[PDB]
This record gives C-alpha cells, structure tokens and sequence, in this order.
C-alpha cells in the first residue's frame, strides 16, 4: 500500500537500483520484489534539463509517500543535484537520501545520506530500513500539500467549538462547502481543523470517562502540524494540560497558547501579565509558544488566532540557509566558550539544517559527549535570536 518514488538527476543510477528493488508491473506501479521482507509499491517517474527533473519530481511529490533522493557520489554534490534538493524542498513528504557509486552529502538538507552501489546491492539494508521507518506515519486522511492542518486542544468546557464558531464567523474566512474534519479558507489560503466531529461528540453522547477524549485528542495532534492548546482564563491551568500540552512538544508540532473566556476574569492592569507568567512557570517546555488572551464570547481578539496559526505553521516549516547557520553558530562560540571535559573542549566543525516540522539541525563535532544540554540550548537559543523560530520546537543533535 506504501509508494515509493526514486527521484535524481540523469546517470546516478535510478533505473539500476530500481530495477533491483522492483517485482512486477501492477495495472507505472510496480510492486516490490520477492528478496525484500518490507511490502510496499514503486512509482516509476519516467515522464530541457530543469524542466524534466522538475516533471519528475513534482510527480514524485503527487503520487508517492516516500521519495528516495539519489545523487552520484562519483560525482561529488554537483550543481544539478543542488539543484533537484531545491524542488524536493517543496515537499512535506518524507525523503531519504541515497548516495550511489560508491561531504558536502549533508550540505543537501535531508540528513544522513545513505551509501549504496547497484552492482552488488550494498548499503540497501540499512537504505531501505530508514525508507520503511516512514511507513508507519502515513496519513490515513490525505489533503493537499497546501492545507495548514491544525487541531484545538483543551479541558472540557474551556470554549474549543466557541472559539471555532468565532474564528469561522469572520470576513476573511470562507468555510467549505472525510466528515471529521473542517475545511475552509481565511485569504484564499486553506486549512483543515481536525477531527471537529470530536468537538461536537457532546450533544449526541454523554461523556462518562475523559480517557477516551484524551487519547482521540493525541490523534488528532499527530495528524496536525500546529496545536493549539486552550486554557479557561477562569479555572485557572491543570495537569491535564500539561499532559496534552508535553504529548504535542515531544511529538515536535507547533504550538500556539490561547487563554480563552478572558471576558470573565477580574482584572487589573497586572492581571494579564501574571497569568502568562504562570502559564510559563507550568509549561517550560513551551517557552517558544506565543500566548494569547482572548474571549469566544465577546470576540475580543479572535481576529488574532489565526494569524499566530499561520506564523507557527511557516516558523515551523522554515528552511535555514546553511553558511548564515554557520555564521550564528560560530558567533555563539564566539562569545561563549565551549565546554571542557579534564583537558577535553568541544570542537564544533560544521552545523546544517537536516529537516524541517519541527526545524532539526546537526552539529558536527569533536565528540558528542562534550556538548552538554546547558550549552545545546544555549546554541538553541541564539538559533532563535537570528532566525525567528517562534511557535516550534527546534531540534539539535551533535554528531561526530
Ligand atoms: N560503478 C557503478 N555504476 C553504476 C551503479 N549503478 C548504476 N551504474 C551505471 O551508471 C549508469 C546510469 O545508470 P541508470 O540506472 O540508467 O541511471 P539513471 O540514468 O539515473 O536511471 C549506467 O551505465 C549504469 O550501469 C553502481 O552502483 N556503480
Ligand atoms: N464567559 C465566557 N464563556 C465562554 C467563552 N467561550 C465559551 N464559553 C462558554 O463555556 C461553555 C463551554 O463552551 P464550549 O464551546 O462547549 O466548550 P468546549 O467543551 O471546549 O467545546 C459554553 O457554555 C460557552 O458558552 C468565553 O470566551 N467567555
């Protein structure tokens, strides 16, 4: 049922390694071969120069789950595989990096790049492992590239379906028309809330437990790219939100705040400034999540909601580029000294951006060990300071 895609420039060996991996011809789909313990199909993206990768890739990007991005590591990284990384950019999709023949491999924005040859199939394992990995994630439900898919997460009763009703009353939006789910439009551009069928599941049936509310509010997270987690202004924060609010973080989705039923609090001018204070003493995790007061009620700031969606869903998408990466992260060194180890300081070489929601980033190093997680948020933090980030979690891994 997985479709897989192999995409790169003319001679690095598609049809070589595709031709291993592939069975026969489903009716092009081709299924995979007998030798492999993994079921899946292959799409075979046949079809100037530019234009006819482009052709390929888009293709590709439409019909398969999975892509494998191959280069000639004969060749080096050359300006025509620069070249096909930057059309692959446009893609949520999962894409694993194949290097045939046989860095700078990194220096392409996909991560790890995984050695093979097409004579005599090595490195396919651990290639077609780390493809295979991805399978799992699939979307059940799928919409178009273009759609920012979120979800509103929050205690019973704290305002989820209000604050929906308000957002979609507005003169920017226009709604629609998988019944689960609502579509609709806010300035021509789209987006899914997910899974409002379980905002409304009150009215048909009595809620008599929470615990299958909860577990249908984590799926609905794992489908979505930005969460927004609702607070009752009124009652105050709770355990249950910490819990769901720590689901979404460690899942990497973008976060948004929203103190709803701000209407109903006693305030004076420090009252506001207090509650987000006790917001971030609760959920330290999420001090790169924007907070936001509002009422469903009166509709006092409910124009800004989706605003603050659309800047965590692009903060969360964003792409560095790698030699003002590297900049910022010797700027850091710079006025930060690095940790030392009974003789030992941690050397860092070279940092590059290996996917994106959320933002991930590898810093090569002397040795891992040596970088501590005081001076790993540390780095993480002046990431922040030249690049923006607000909205994601940002991800650091030290490699040797
Ligand atoms: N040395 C070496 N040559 C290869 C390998 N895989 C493919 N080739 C050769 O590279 C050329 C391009 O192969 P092909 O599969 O047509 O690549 P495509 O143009 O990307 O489909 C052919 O002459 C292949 O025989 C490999 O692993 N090692
Ligand atoms: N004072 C006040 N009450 C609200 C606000 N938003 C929702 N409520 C009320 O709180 C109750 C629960 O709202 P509902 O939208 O069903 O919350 P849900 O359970 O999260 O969907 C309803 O009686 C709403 O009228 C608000 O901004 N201010």
């Amino acid at each position: 049922k997985p479709v897989v895609a192999i995409v790169g420039r003319p001679n690095v060996g598609k049809s070589t390694i595709f031709n291993r991996i592939a069975g026969e011809r489903i009716s092009r789909i081709y299924s995979s071969a007998e030798w492999l313990n993994y079921d899946f199909n292959l799409i075979d993206t046949g079809g100037p120069f530019l234009a006819q990768i482009r052709q390929q890739a888009e293709i590709a990007m439409d019909e398969a789950d999975v892509i494998i991005f191959m280069v000639n590591g004969r060749e080096g990284v050359t300006a025509a595989d620069e070249e096909v990384a930057k059309i692959l950019y446009r893609t949520k999709k999962p894409v694993v990096l194949a290097v045939n023949k046989l860095y700078d491999f990194y220096s392409l924005g996909f991560g790890e790049p995984y050695p093979i040859s097409g004579t005599h199939g090595l490195g396919l394992g651990d290639l077609l492992d780390a493809v295979a990995e991805h399978f799992k994630n699939i979307p059940e439900t799928k919409y178009n590239e273009e759609v920012i898919q979120f979800c509103l997460i929050g205690r019973p009763n704290v305002g989820k379906s209000s604050l929906v009703n308000a957002m979609l009353g507005e003169e920017r939006v226009i709604v629609s028309n998988d019944a689960v789910d609502t579509s609709f439009t806010y300035n021509q551009q789209e987006f899914v809330i997910v899974d409002t069928a379980g905002m409304r599941k009150k009215g048909k049936v009595y809620e008599t437990t929470e615990k299958y509310s909860v577990l249908r509010a984590l799926k609905a997270i794992d489908r979505s790219e930005v969460v927004a987690v609702v607070l009752d202004g009124e009652e105050g924060i709770i355990e249950q939100d910490k819990r769901i609010a720590g689901y979404a973080h460690e899942a990497g989705k973008a976060v948004v705040i929203v103190v709803n039923k701000w209407d109903a609090v006693d305030k004076d001018e420090s009252t506001m400034k207090e509650f987000e204070e006790n917001i971030r003493d609760h959920f330290q995790f999420l001090d790169y999540a924007p907070i936001l007061f509002m009422s469903a009620l009166t509709k006092k700031r409910i124009h800004t909601l989706m605003p603050a969606i659309i800047k965590a869903s692009e903060n969360h998408s964003l792409r560095v580029q790698t030699n003002v990466l590297n900049d910022v992260i010797m700027d850091a060194v710079a006025m930060n000294p690095t940790p030392t180890h009974n003789g030992s300081r941690l050397k860092i070489y070279y940092a590059t951006q290996v996917s994106v929601k959320p933002p991930s980033f590898v810093v090569f190093v002397n040795d891992p060990e040596l970088m501590h997680f005081s001076y790993e948020r540390f780095l993480e933090n002046r990431i922040r300071d030249a690049f923006g980030f607000e909205g994601t979690p940002i991800k650091i891994f030290a490699r040797a």
